[PDB]
């Protein structure tokens, strides 16, 4: 689990969004596994605006932050998981590391702020749903 809190937005994995998320929907994209809902209180996170390929992510199934190198956001085939069929996921970044289903929502961050959230796992990789192209998260 986990979310990004930027201004009056909550960014979560689409597959973990609550009824309250969907009832307060700003934007959602199944292909990216992302959903954004509205908040009352302002959030503590800043979104990275950059093309960094190195950063640190939080892994709940290890209670640890890991430094990783990761691929640029691309359209990637993902093997079936507990929460999705085998399918193509877009805007996805891969790194070598540990990721289980419960790790979804862990933040990947760089020097410029939050890059993305954990979205995929298995076969010794961790995948992150990028948010750095969502410039609209920074206003309104
Ligand atoms: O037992 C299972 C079966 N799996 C699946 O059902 C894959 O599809 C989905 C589809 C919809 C919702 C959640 C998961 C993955 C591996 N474990
Ligand atoms: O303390 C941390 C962890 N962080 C997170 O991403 C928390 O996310 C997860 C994912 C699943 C459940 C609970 C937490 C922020 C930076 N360091
Ligand atoms: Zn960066």
């Amino acid at each position: 689990s986990g979310a990004i809190y930027v201004g009056n937005y909550r960014v979560v994995n689409r597959h973990l969004a609550t009824h309250n998320d969907w009832a307060n929907l700003v934007w959602e994209d199944s292909s990216r596994d992302l959903l954004v809902s509205s908040t009352t209180a302002q959030g503590c996170d800043t979104i990275a605006r950059c093309d960094c390929q190195t950063g640190v992510y939080y892994c709940s199934s290890r209670r640890k932050h890991y430094p990783v190198s990761f691929s640029k956001p691309s359209l990637i085939f993902v093997e079936a998981s507990e929460y999705y069929p085998a399918r193509y996921q877009s805007h996805l970044m891969l790194a070598v590391g540990h990721s289980e289903p419960g790790d979804c929502g862990g933040i990947l961050r760089c020097q410029h702020g939050v890059v993305g959230i954990v979205s995929t796992g298995g076969n010794g990789l961790v995948g992150f749903a990028d948010v750095r192209d969502l410039l609209w998260l920074d206003e309104e």
